[PDB]
């Protein structure tokens, strides 16, 4: 129903100890990424943001992150579910380090949420007090600044983001044009951590706006 | 069952004025893009040429029109169907104009129509007499010239296009290569009127032909293996 | 269940001849190519593999064959599966002939192997011990040469192909980066046949560990 929060679920984690030279060349890896900690699960965005902060707790870098065509539902495969992350550090260690800090994100009361009573409608409103450094340079700010990243479904993201933007004092960064892989949209803007909360706010109402009343629009303006 | 239309549905409509310098910027519109209207639909084609229709209507440019991947059957959300479209114009009254010919577009009777009994096999085949800014644009002919919009499933395409270009006297504007987002592909052909419907009756035909026989080649040409 | 083959299936197939001008052109046919053999099937890569084995087998080359998005199961259409591959050739004879050889390979034994009871995971680790004018393209790497064609979903995928170049003497000529149009992921490997072989069977077992075991680390 509405306002509740949609579990993330991690499907799969594995270390690779002393990754081979052949395998560093096609992730374009730098020559002291030794060792790699693999992650799926079924939700993409919530795994980015925990990726990066990973990147804060632990020696790691985020080295590849990539979502799925058409969203954790529509997985064909059990470990599949909508994102593959790659953490990179000096050791297996380091890794676990890091894959234990993003794990434990994960869990920690993050997630899409639900705009509807069948929850057929979801967003991402998540404001990042301090990037890491997989975020940071995404968003092309300086390690540590704020994010609000928000993410909705086609039509309800692009509507929101007008919304927030107007209403919170936030600057542009990376647009996520719909569709993504996974057939949503949205952006990360970046602000004083005030201005992200209330980015995150307005965005959130605003999805929530369109969910009860998706085919108005004849109303003044 | 076979030739029933296929009823597309329009999902969300939304204004938004005075868009905001951010989103202008990265929706790259023109400084007189003051307005936008957006709209989401079950089904891309229909949307796409409804669009077109929009433009002629009022004052208003297609600025943004994408597909979902793996089409509105598999939408894991509401409103995102299989396709969002944006117009751009001077004020909310003319996106407001622009939407409400989409609107009334998308629920004329147009649609993709169905080759098989559980309609598991469907394409569209439609004449645009009348190309908008849009779909020239996107053609790169003259506004006001025809096109055949044409489109299937990969194989059927294919097939069906060339038999389209062997038929009519049309020429060959945009392909759209397989797969497209829904995992469609086909083309816009352009030509003289009864050419454009010459050309969509010689595709409908070679669809309806695959769907109805799809693997006789294997008793044809692949026996004693 | 575990080590069982799953099946690949061809659902339509046509040909053109005397390919229309303005087709070829957006297909970028060479001159000669004057006929087209159309093929779909449920699987990708076992079917790029067949029509690289029918450029051995016949006048034809591979111009097209691309992958469906969300695999064959999210398929909208009957006949879309989740490829289409187009051989050229200079007559139907020829594009016929490819195509009876595409076929052929597909129902040859080769395809994707469950790894658990209900088979929800599945990897392809094929050694092709001598590639045709396909492959040999795709892989960057000179005709003839032998390769181990592996795929399995995005993380099984990254492990085992860890596990596969250090089991043996291979190269990673081609990187199927996650995710491939089907959400999948693997390599072109490219060493002796021996090597190859080595490198097929240490994937498969990786694969088959992480299935076992998903979130041990
Ligand atoms: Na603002
Ligand atoms: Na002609
Ligand atoms: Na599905």
């Amino acid at each position: 129903m509405k306002n509740d929060l949609i579990r993330p679920n991690v499907l799969s984690v594995k270390i690779i100890s002393n990754v081979s030279p052949e395998m560093a060349k096609k992730l374009e890896l730098e020559p002291h990424h030794k060792s790699l900690g693999l992650i799926t699960a079924d939700c993409d965005d919530v795994t980015y943001t925990a990726l990066d902060e990973a990147t804060k707790a632990a020696e790691v870098d985020v080295v590849y992150a990539r979502s799925m065509y058409a969203g954790a539902g529509n997985a064909s495969t059990k470990l599949a579910g909508e994102v593959i992350g790659i953490l990179a550090g000096p050791s297996p260690a380091e890794v676990r380090s890091g894959l234990n800090a993003t794990l434990d994100f994960i869990d920690s009361g993050v997630g899409f949420v639900s705009a509807n009573e069948d929850d057929s409608i979801c967003y991402y409103a998540q404001c990042v007090s301090r990037t890491g450094s997989y975020l940071s340079k995404t968003a092309g700010i300086r390690e540590g600044e704020a994010l609000a990243y928000l993410v909705a479904p086609p039509l309800e993201a692009m509507y929101a983001l007008d919304a927030a933007l107007k209403a919170a004092d936030v600057e542009m960064c990376e647009f996520f044009a719909p569709p993504t892989e996974t057939n949503f949209a949205g952006a990360l803007l970046t602000g004083s951590q005030s201005a992200c909360k209330a980015a995150c706010d307005a965005f959130a109402e605003a999805v929530q706006s369109v969910a009860s009343n998706p085919l108005g629009f004849l109303e003044h303006h």
